[PDB]
């Protein structure tokens, strides 16, 4: 377990969080604590979430607005600079090292 947060098995969207296994099978080999959406709401939706952070600009642009204080009020959570900036940095460790493939293939 190591408890940090309820979770378990977790993907309403089986199909759509299959997108969260893709990208699973490259960090797989790293170790590193891939789909870790919502830290703080305890369930786990990087899929709606990441929709979210492009429509507010997408997670390059929204990092120079600085508004992930912004992007965590879409969900309900307790809008602290802190909260938003472990949401920055777990989409800059992610998607960084992962754009080789969203370069030609962005989705």
């Amino acid at each position: 377990p190591r408890v940090q947060r309820l979770n378990e098995l977790e993907a309403k969207t089986r199909v759509k969080l299959n997108f969260l296994d893709q990208i699973a099978k490259f960090w797989e080999l790293q170790g590193s604590s891939l789909k870790i959406p919502m830290v703080e709401r305890k369930a786990l939706d990087l899929y709606t979430l990441h929709r979210i952070v492009q429509e507010e600009g997408g997670m390059e642009q929204t990092t120079k607005d600085r508004k992930w204080a912004k992007v965590a009020n879409r969900m309900q959570y307790p809008s602290s600079k802190s909260v938003g900036a472990t949401l920055k940095a777990h989409y800059e460790r992610i998607l960084h090292p992962f754009e080789v493939y969203t370069s030609g293939k962005v989705l």
